[PDB]
DNA sequence: GATTGGATAGCTATTCACGG
DNA sequence: CCGTGAAT
DNA sequence: AGCTATCCAATC
């Protein structure tokens, strides 16, 4: 309860006081600082007429918790959920404002009973603040007291996130959306004399800006208004039907026309339907993009940033670092503008490894406590006391280093960030476990057998496999010719397919001579403590058992169960036996069903729904093949340029004494003399280690050349051994060049043998990691 | 209430159950992993007879919170105050153990009533856990129930601190103290095949390691035993007399002899007196070292680390950074092995600036809110939302950049860290405000007037000042000839010296047409809120006042005292008007006394006590003088070496076409022919950038070198323009060399004029900072 | 009791889907 | 009712 | 994102 009352709140001047609701604590501090500006300006808000309160992060969604029931007289009353009534934030809001769940406030006399004139929401300009928190608050108010919105009881504090200043002019130009900002920027010829400022939340606007904004306080308050359509909109974005969200979120967001925003800014009334259509839709699309993995990479945006930052950090030396320090480094270098605790949790999850864990091939090696098979991995240590390091042996084979220069990249404010997506050697999307929800769709994936995947890919790329010709299709690409069965690496149970569903069964053994029943393997991905709690809550099963206990150490589980005398007969009697599941498995809940929700995010943004793992594999193959071809082409261009440069270098070295470079005056004279002598001008910085640059860029930049590759020659290279090593290197480049030229004309596509070798290397690395419990050089 | 009771604990097997008291959740996880072993370690501890509890706090010193009173029955009883009774950790411990404060437990019958047979402390091996926590626990038990310590009711878990593994062997060796490991390693012939591992606490250990520890569990439990001496020793370390700690902590810790440690490791019993004399004394000495400033530098260890880290970080660019990110950088790069919140608080305190603050000259510019005169500076923002940057001008003028290469340094694991101490141009120890306690001592300093300090230093250095001669002493250097008065920069009150004490007075005015009392200034360093609460607390003062009001701005003080009508008379009558302070000041408490406790830390460890600021200045002067001399000599030597190198380089570049280096085969042939031609062999890397080498190191490593400075020359240098620039550089270096030679011979000591120029520069920087409210290029 | 600095770490609730 | 990851 | 208590000393 962070309420800071107003002096006139609840008194005879209640109908002109204001209540400020802050998204978090930074907004609280900014509001307090602005309010405590008395005696410097008689005009402006102050604590005698304004309130102060905090919402505390995400607020609850009332539209799902409430349930509508009709009465005898046809009245429809909304019963509020037990959890809904016990929420502290909503209770505090309703107590401070003195709202009633029975009065409809249809008349001004009823509106006079509230303790404040109006409620003003102060939230950040980011997607989360404007779309989720404000949207949820609007949904709450619309659901319970729709009439309040009509009479302008709900207002918001609109603050820009972009400010462009021009030196010599004291007033800036403010943009509330990036679209209008960049449209204005591209409209102008040059902004080199200007300066742009972003505001990631209300943790900005230095005291000068705070004073300037609070001077014109009334110019920032915007009143929400209601229309007819908004009703059916509020049900779509916050109702209990996810099908409507699926249909709504399958398309993009249409921005507001100029007339609409002109009316909004001239009158300062915002229709809630427009707010839902723009801000909430944008937030939901961003949430989909953040919480659902890409079908090529298999990882979400946060995990991709983590991997890129880890590669950058541990490229120098693979030394352990604290999770907090590494997360801070990642947030600093990868431009992660969210809370650090979420990043640390994501790192910890990515580094975990145990039977049944989400990652079969984690990209990190964890030093410390990183969860266990029991407790579902939630028993991990704090990020301040555990360390992670790069599993370089597996990474350098799964994500080839030379292919990183060719992926499309994500640019923030003109700076490079983590790539848009990686293209692994083997399809990682269908090679690991995962399960989590998002807006509209849910994602769930059970890993496939490694041997089946290897056989399929080797058939596709081998050109010598007896099944290669039929894997390629001259009829259609829906037929299945090879099995893709669920993996059972760390699983001692069984997997059986019935109809269209795969079921996993744990294994047990029964010693009737003593009346003891012991289970030795639980089904796939079930925590032991959760399983024990589940088997204890069922009183029907609990009746037969005297006691159950465990002696599982850290990775192998066994439960021993002593049940009441002469209970087995009743066990078979009450619990039916079927070919899908026997009496004992039904009794002990040793059967699990593997449901798959193959919903991913396509490279160009958006969602995509698959029907089988074969579709994912067939979609992933062309990207990898094209990446191989592009890599080879750029490699050939680089070799040609490098050969030309090295031949010129050797030619200069041969006759360096004759030239007598010391005789000439300066750089330009020497360059002119060299050009007169026939030395070609190249781009040394673009050829010795080019860039993320592409091939046409390579040619264009190599067109304009300098003579720096001669002037930067150390005297040590002028000896004889250096020249001999240089010509040997030239021979090696020539051999590599004609080898890759031969590789280019290869069937079925260029670089098939390279793919085969990478497959073998990654298979060996995976085997080595499995042998040492995924702790390389630590066994 | 973290507590997992043992199965047998409660009164049936209470005599064999043991309770493990740990530090944090890391120890909890380690102990849980050890105890959960089953069917793989049958002879080992388990939850049948092992307790589990977390302290979850810090232990209060009970010896200071109790009162001993003798009743009429000739019995001395100890009554505990409210805070001791209400402490959560002690209450939990006494409830779990079921201790009685009336039973003396002198026999086995009363001891059997306890819920556990023994209590085992499981703390880290660092100074904190071993010293502070264990000493406080032992003090608690000895104060209340000595017989429990006598009968071995208290034990500790002794875990190895450092372990070295022999490659090819599965058994390492263990050391519990750093000195033992250091002695063994120095005595050991070679350790290339040996792998050392530090265990900072027990949060980091191998699974096989903990498996072995719980395989041999009783080998790591040591019982504490009492003796005759300890009865008084506790009173020295935890009693109410600080003089005993002053007399005890003024010397180093005497290590345990070989016979004592051999007996301890043989019988597994530890005398409590030895533990107090070693671990607690070491911890207290470390606390003194890290909580009291150095009299030369003027800052503590944490502040020195912060300053060095800021200098290293903001060198590339002065762009602002968030406080938490900068703290993470400092912790990473200078090996800060403590919590991040402490570092963030220290940085915030170092960057603060307001009237009456502790830092008249902050080493940081703070963007955001950093507190104000009211609330004493505790109203600053969160470290995640306020930015800091380096005050480049003041730092560069106060701590010269070159001198940083010549200070003694602190080494961690063979790597450099923050300097041992800094030697600023002006003595910063007596130009700031400070007040804080530490073990056995208190530090309190009131800043001196800048003008007096400048005059004193100049008279000591100018050699032309008419006061220079008698400032030096041919009779005795324990006399004062110049004033040293408290500074009044942001002070509009009065300062008056009476006897041996300075007093600060506020300023007040009176108006008789209402009898309005207006306070325009408070004494030095008193927050407004605390003063208001103090004036309200005393009944006899505000009983004559109805109201008090204050419209105080961010930097101004005004208090209006709405007091009773016709009241002045008994204010004069009651509150006595003395020559030291008038009745009105006595009635508003506007007089303060400036007490100074000048206790500092010597450069080579230890504490030192001064009697006046003149002593501090006199001690500080020779260090700066010697540093100036050493800097001048090192620069002279470096200049000579660089002149030789550049002359040789010029000669080569001049006659390079003659030798025709292309003819020779490899590096050795080129070196041989160069030596034959007479080019001297030097250490190019050292002379180009020594950065830490002493004056003798330059000479010793000059002759042993290579011919790298020739073979690393590029073609661009062979041109005429490069040679002309080189010869111009040679001329400039010669001019600087003979200028330095002139500076070397200079009365009274070398480099006096340099000191004068730097004094003028720092004075100008200070004035510029004062004029812009210590916000450079931000006004 | 209060007050100053530099050190000790672990809790506080939700949103989004779709099956148990 | 619970439970997953990524966010306030 | 914030919120939770104590140790040292000497004067108030
Ligand atoms: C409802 O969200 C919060 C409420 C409170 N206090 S209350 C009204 O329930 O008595 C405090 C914090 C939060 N929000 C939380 C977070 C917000 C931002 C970032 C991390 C957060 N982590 C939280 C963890 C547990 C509970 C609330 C958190
Ligand atoms: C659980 O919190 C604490 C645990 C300990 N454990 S131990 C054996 O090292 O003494 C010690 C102290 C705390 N409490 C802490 C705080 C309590 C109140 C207010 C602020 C606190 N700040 C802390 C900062 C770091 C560590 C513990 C703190
Ligand atoms: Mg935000
Ligand atoms: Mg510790
Ligand atoms: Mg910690």
């Amino acid at each position: 309860d962070k309420y800071t009352r107003a002096r006139n709140a609840g008194g005879k001047k209640a109908q002109d006081c204001m209540l400020l609701a802050a998204e978090g604590d930074s907004a609280l501090s900014l509001l307090r600082a602005g309010l405590t500006l008395g005696k410097s300006n008689p005009s402006g808000p102050s604590f005698d007429f304004c309130g102060m309160i905090s919402l505390g992060g995400v607020i609850m969604n009332a539209c799902k918790k409430v349930t509508n029931i009709t009465t005898d007289s046809g009245e429809t009353i909304m019963v509020r959920n037990e959890q809904l009534t016990n929420n502290k934030v909503l209770q505090g809001i309703v107590q401070v404002l003195g709202l009633d769940f029975n009065c409809h406030y249809k008349t001004q006399e009823e509106r006079a009973k509230l303790r404040y004139g109006c409620i003003v929401a102060c939230v950040d300009q980011d997607l989360d603040g404007c779309g989720k928190i404000l949207g949820l608050l609007l949904a709450y108010f619309h659901l319970f007291w729709p009439q309040l919105i009509v009479h302008g009881f709900v207002k918001r504090l609109l603050t820009p996130l972009i400010r462009v200043y021009e030196k010599g002019n004291t007033v800036p130009v403010e943009f509330y959306y990036e679209q209008e900002f960049d449209a204005w920027a591209k409209k102008q010829t040059s902004l080199a004399n200007h300066t742009v400022k972003y505001y990631k939340g209300l943790a900005a606007h230095d005291t000068h800006e705070v004073k300037s904004m609070f001077k014109h306080f009334d110019k920032m308050v915007y009143t929400f208004t209601l229309d007819d359509s908004a009703k059916e909109l509020f049900h779509i974005y916050f109702g209990g039907e996810s099908e409507l969200r699926k249909r709504e979120l399958c398309t993009g967001v249409v921005p507001l026309t100029e007339t609409q925003t002109q009316s909004i800014h001239s009158v300062r009334r915002i229709p809630c339907s427009l707010h839902l259509q723009v801000d909430t839709k944008a937030y939901k699309l961003d949430a989909i993009e953040r919480q659902i993995p890409n079908f090529l990479d298999g990882m979400t945006r946060a995990r991709r940033k983590i991997l890129a930052g880890g590669l950058k950090c541990f490229a120098s030396n693979n030394r352990e670092r604290k999770v907090f320090q590494f997360g801070g480094y990642v947030a600093d270098h990868m431009f992660y503008h969210h809370g650090d605790m979420s990043l640390n949790t994501s790192i910890i999850k990515a580094a975990q490894y145990y039977p049944g864990s989400s990652h079969l091939y984690p990209v990190f090696i964890g030093i410390g406590s990183f969860g266990s098979r029991h407790l579902g991995g939630k028993d991990a240590g704090s990020p301040r006391y555990i360390s992670v390091q790069l599993a370089s042996e597996f990474i350098k084979t799964m994500f080839p280093t030379e292919d990183s220069w060719l992926l499309p990249y994500v640019f923030e404010d003109g700076q490079r960030a983590e790539p848009e997506y990686y293209v692994p050697v083997l399809p990682l999307a269908i090679m690991e476990y995962g399960a989590n929800p998002s807006e509209g769709w849910k994602y769930t994936t059970w890993a496939r057998q490694l041997e089946d995947i290897l056989a399929l890919v080797r058939a596709y790329v081998d050109k010598n496999n007896p099944k290669h010709e039929l894997l390629h299709y001259a009829i259609d690409h829906k037929i299945t010719v090879l099995p893709l069965r669920p993996s059972n690496y760390n699983f001692k149970g069984h997997l059986k397919r019935f109809g269209q569903y795969y079921y996993s069964y744990g294994t047990y053994v029964v010693s009737e001579q003593r009346n003891m029943i012991t289970i030795t393997e639980l089904p796939l991905r079930v925590p032991t403590v959760a399983y024990i709690e589940s088997i204890k809550k069922s009183s029907n099963r609990m009746a037969f058992i005297e006691e159950i206990v465990d002696y599982s150490s850290s990775e192998t589980i066994e439960i021993l169960v002593k049940l009441k005398p002469n209970s087995l007969s009743r066990i078979m009697e009450e619990f039916k036996e079927t070919e899908e599941q026997n009496s004992i498995e039904n009794f002990l809940r040793l059967r699990n069903c593997l449901h798959s929700h193959l919903n991913f995010v396509k490279p160009k943004g958006g969602i995509i729904e698959f029907n089988s793992y074969y579709e994912i594999l067939y979609a992933w193959l062309p990207y990898r093949r094209d990446l191989y071809q592009k890599r080879l082409m750029r490699e050939r261009a680089v070799l040609k340029l490098r050969l030309i440069m090295e031949t010129a270098i050797v030619r200069y070295i041969n006759e360096s004494a004759d030239l007598n470079l010391s005789h000439y005056e300066d750089e330009k004279e020497a360059g002119r003399i060299l050009s007169e002598h026939g030395f070609p001008p190249l781009n040394q910085s673009l050829i010795t280690s080019p860039e993320f640059a592409t091939i046409e860029e390579l040619n264009q930049k190599a067109l304009q050349g300098c003579y720096t590759y001669i002037l930067s020659l150390q005297a040590r290279e002028l000896l004889i051994a250096a020249k001999t090593r240089r010509v040997e290197k030239i021979k090696k480049m020539q051999a590599r060049l004609d080898k890759v030229e031969q590789l280019l004309q290869e069937s079925p596509f260029p670089g098939a043998s390279v793919w085969l070798e990478e497959i073998d290397a990654v298979e060996k690395a995976i085997i080595k990691g499995r042998n040492t419990q995924w702790k390389f050089h630590h066994h």
